[PDB]
């Protein structure tokens, strides 16, 4: 891989809004980016709790499995496991920033059992 590759996945796996909109552009662009031999595979939100609303997440487990498979697969997973968490929980709040009243309640509730599904791991 490149020399650069840790760096690169540390930038696709921040809280920020830049860090999940670099990191769209490169899911839907893949292929440019594969020289670093990422693991791109992902099963979206088909391992996450209930989503009885319908919020569209799935891009936001898209890129939490991103995080795990490619931390794993350096032998760092521990130390960066709290932060993909978090990022998650950010995505999926910028989902429920669309939406007011009973429904932003509603979706900022799925996004919090979404993350503490994966925070009782560790």
């Amino acid at each position: 891989a490149p020399a650069d590759k840790p760096q690169v996945l540390a930038s696709f796996t921040q809280t920020s809004a830049s860090s999940q909109n670099a990191w769209l552009a490169a899911n839907r662009n893949q292929s440019a980016w594969a020289a670093y031999e990422f693991d791109w595979s992902t099963d979206l939100c088909t391992q996450a709790p209930d989503n009885p609303f319908g919020f569209p997440f799935n891009t936001a487990c898209a890129r939490h499995d991103f995080g795990y498979r490619n931390y794993k697969a350096a032998g760092s997973f521990d130390a960066n496991k709290s932060r993909i968490d978090s990022a998650f929980y950010e995505d999926m709040k910028r989902v429920c920033t669309g939406y007011t009243g009973e429904k932003n309640t509603a979706c900022n509730s799925t996004a919090w059992t979404y993350y503490q599904a994966v925070k009782i791991f560790g």
